[PDB]
């Protein structure tokens, strides 16, 4: 019945909003809709596999908060494989190769590529990681899809392929479905383009041991019965001295705040009294999750390596069914796995087949890009389709279609009388992501105390210190990659000397 | 507790439902969220207004069904007033004239602006009614948005802000928030441009004697305490032999079908039980309503009528509240009135103020407009912000941002084991409107009498008998309409 604070949502997020809530000395509740904690993370164990993520999984150098927190937790991580060659599969074809950055030869193409990825970082220093809405073009920029904005930034074809896969890749949608603020916003919060798309010194560095649902599972334990599983939140309402909080199971929560740690649009699953404000009510509606199905192949030895391949494969082309992977080999080197993404309008079309006929098709994919017969003889498959799941909604994260982020962007974590909001798409640093789960449930937590009178306002964002064990390298780009033109700017180059 | 169909929404798509069924002779409920019926219809009634619809109202040629439903329950239409001078606003002077289309002079612009219209119409006739997704440019148009669209289509900036208005006014959303393909499929299923823009032949003809919440309420009063108010659906079962429906206060309902017949996206207030298949799973968060303040400023006579004006405003620019009214004055010529939309982003922003200031904004603005000092001397006024309800989302209606209906579309009137789906969104003709709402609670119903053996697979979609009282004259165009070449058309001919 009666606690300090309700916290709706067992997530990553939630449970940071729990642990330090309780820490602190307040009387928590934390409302899971599902038989599990851990929400878009999910670890599955049994004895084929070990252990394997099929949601969240990745962190890496400079997501702070997350490797603190599972430190504590006294978790270790791991190194992804990144030390042979990776693959650029375009038009039919592999291309080998090393660093971040598939490479380019043709000289017109290296100046489009080149500014492709510069001036994604330009625009993106323009916006505010707190409040993209206060960009000096945030109106121009949020009126275009990421379509538009590709059809006028790629002077090749080459360039806004690479370009589209890129968007797909970092947010499971279409250039066509989303805003091009938005996801300026995105990658610029993240870091910029390096740090978003790379594997060593990236996003993708590490992987936690033993998976990353320990990290909600390790809370769930210190927090005890606190946590309420099979609870879905209903109906809140806060018309009385406190709040109170109904599940469908009829269970009656009273607390004196709640923190909603759920993404935006499931908020919708609450009835709310009184009626939320008209930029909420509204807001909700209109801010989707991705599509995507994580699939991972398992082999009996990790044979890419033989070829000097590390098993990243960046793959071009609509006929694709998947458009990335990454070695999903355990540390000791057993358990030898490709993990792979199907994404947005993929997703969708491929989910109609059979578990069998997407292992068969993704095998004779790896077979073709590897150059490798044995990618046809797998031992076992996991695969996890999240566009399926009531409780998420999609996965990874929440895009902004055209439009949405300047009218309604300012609501998503602005407080509703006693009701908080935490969760991933609230963060201002790696928002979409586990660190920016962290991020916002610790802020949202740190809101209430301030509301109780037991932190000053100056203590409710916190900076983080670096991680002792993945510090940062800092991201560079050489003197000719700042200054190299663009094409339409060679081509200006070019009437000048017409003199 | 025990029925044979539990309908979900007691607007008029549910209503509409909920009658058929029950003059079949089944066993129905109807479970409704709010304190009233009539959904994203609403007509108050005070002394100073004596009604005033505040919601949906407008009805008119080639709507047969609201036409027939009302009818049946006993009530009257009359003609909107288009007697007078209709004004185009723009630029900051107002421009009188007569007709649907706003005329233009400038021989360039007049090209540009007939070839907009044209190609609206030319574009809409490769799109299939009950099947947008199977246009042959389904995907290309699909993929951009309408301010796109309208960007290469509009030669003149003078087309391009009419254009961008009618967006505006249609679907009560920006250009750039919505998909090409679905804005266009939208326009051709209400019959093409000219009938959904005009007032004398087109959707604004009529408007019901005593308020449209009438249809609702009278359906109501024939169905008696099978109509439960109050009731927010928040559970629904599938997983036994008969459907189970839980509702906020925890009362039970068990039946054989359900018709869930709520705008698409209210679907994400009810848990499921099995989840819903991932298609719609993931359709009904990405589907949300419009938005608009729907505005009545009452004056003591229409005395923009001695102007020879009708009140029919169509109003361009930023600065400008409302982009359209109409003359909302009873079919007597007493209670004169005004009706302003204040439509999407102007919705937003203009939220913020109280009521009065409002009122000041949208009395200045007519007085301008209509060139009269009696508009600022209001003697009422009513409104209301619909972006505000928990149980619409928005109004009038559902739209879809680039990418959605191509991929989700289908999935709009699928059933889903027992629930089958009513609500205007699923109408195939006048979607959008209280016409909609009609066709797809009828459909819904007879979809599940199929389901029972009472009906064959032939009478599931019916056809309507044209109302004897609202006839419909045919859209014509002229030879130079027709065949007058666009601006980059002259430009190849140069
Ligand atoms: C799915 C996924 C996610 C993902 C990704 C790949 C996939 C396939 N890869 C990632 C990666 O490599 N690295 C990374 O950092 N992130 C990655 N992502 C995203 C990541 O998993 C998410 O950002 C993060 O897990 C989100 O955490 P958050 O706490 O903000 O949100 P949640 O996990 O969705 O938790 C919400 C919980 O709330 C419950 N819920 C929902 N509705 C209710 C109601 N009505 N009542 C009570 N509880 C409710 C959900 O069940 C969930 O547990
Ligand atoms: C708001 C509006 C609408 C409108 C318009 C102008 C405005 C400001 N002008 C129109 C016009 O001039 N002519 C016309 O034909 N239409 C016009 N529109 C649109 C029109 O009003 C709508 O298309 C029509 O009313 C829609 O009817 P429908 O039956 O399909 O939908 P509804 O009215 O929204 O009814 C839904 C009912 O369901 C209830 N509800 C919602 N959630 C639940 C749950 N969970 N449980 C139980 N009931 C629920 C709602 O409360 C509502 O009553
Ligand atoms: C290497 C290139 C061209 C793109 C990589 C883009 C990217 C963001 C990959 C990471 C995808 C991922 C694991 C998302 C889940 O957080
Ligand atoms: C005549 C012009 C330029 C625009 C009118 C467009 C239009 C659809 C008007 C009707 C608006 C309305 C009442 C919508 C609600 O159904």
């Amino acid at each position: 019945n009666k606690c300090d604070v309700v916290v709706v949502g067992g997530g990553i997020s939630g449970m940071a909003a729990a642990k330090l809530l309780h820490d602190s000395g307040l009387n928590v509740v934390v409302l899971e809709a599902r038989d599990r904690v851990g929400g878009r993370t999910y670890t599955l164990r049994n004895q084929k596999v070990k252990y394997v993520d099929l949601g969240g999984s990745y962190v890496g150098p400079t997501q702070n908060r997350i490797l603190r927190l599972a430190k504590e937790l006294g978790l270790e991580t791991y190194k992804v494989n990144e030390v042979e060659r990776l693959i650029h599969h375009v038009k039919g074809k592999s291309y080998p190769f090393r660093g971040p950055f598939p490479p380019v030869w043709n000289p017109i193409t290296y100046l489009d590529h080149n500014n492709f990825w510069r001036t994604m970082d330009d625009m993106g220093r323009e916006i505010p990681s707190d409040a993209p809405w206060k960009a000096p073009l945030a109106e121009e920029w949020d009126n275009m899809t990421m379509k538009e904005l590709l059809d006028k930034l790629c002077w090749t074809e080459s360039a806004k392929q690479l370009a589209t896969l890129f968007v797909n890749l970092c947010v499971t949608a279409e250039t066509h479905e989303v805003s091009a603020l938005w996801f300026l916003w995105y990658v610029k919060q993240c870091g910029g383009t390096t740090r978003i798309i790379s594997t060593t010194n990236g996003g993708q560095e590490r992987k936690f041991v033993g998976g990353s649902g320990q990290v909600s599972e390790r809370i769930m334990d210190l927090l005890g019965d606190r946590v309420k599983l099979e609870r879905p939140v209903i109906y809140i309402d806060q018309t009385r001295e406190n709040v109170l909080v109904e599940t469908l199971n009829h269970e009656m929560y009273e607390a004196k705040y709640v923190i909603s740690a759920i993404p935006p649009t499931l908020g919708m699953k609450i009835h709310f009294n009184p009626p939320l404000p008209m930029m909420r009510n509204q807001m909700i509606t209109r801010v989707p999750l991705g599509s995507v199905i994580k699939c991972i192949v398992y082999y009996k030895e990790p044979f890419w390596r033989k070829k000097d391949y590390c098993g990243t494969m960046i793959i071009d082309g609509e006929e694709a069914p998947v458009a990335y992977t990454l070695d999903d080999t355990k540390p000791e080197g057993n358990y030898a796995a490709i993990m792979g993404f199907i994404l947005a309008h993929k997703a969708r079309k491929l989910a109609r087949l059979t578990k069998e006929e997407r292992l068969k098709k993704l095998c004779e994919l790896y077979a073709k890009v590897l150059g490798s017969l044995e990618a046809l003889e797998p031992v076992h498959y996991e695969e996890k389709n999240w566009c399926e799941e009531q409780y998420s909604g999609g996965c990874y994260t929440t895009y902004f279609p055209p439009g949405i982020l300047t009218q309604y962007g300012r609501v998503l974590r602005q407080p509703v009388d006693r009701i908080y909001f935490a969760g991933t798409e609230t963060a201002t640093h790696w928002s979409g992501y586990m660190e920016g789960a962290v991020e916002a449930g610790e802020r949202a937590a740190r809101e209430i105390l301030h509301a109780m009178g037991k932190i000053p306002e100056d203590e409710i964002w916190q900076s983080e210190p670096e991680s002792v064990d993945v510090p940062a390298q800092p991201i560079t780009t050489t003197f000719l990659e700042r200054h190299l033109p663009s094409v339409p700017g060679l081509l200006r180059l070019i009437g000048l000397t017409t003199i």
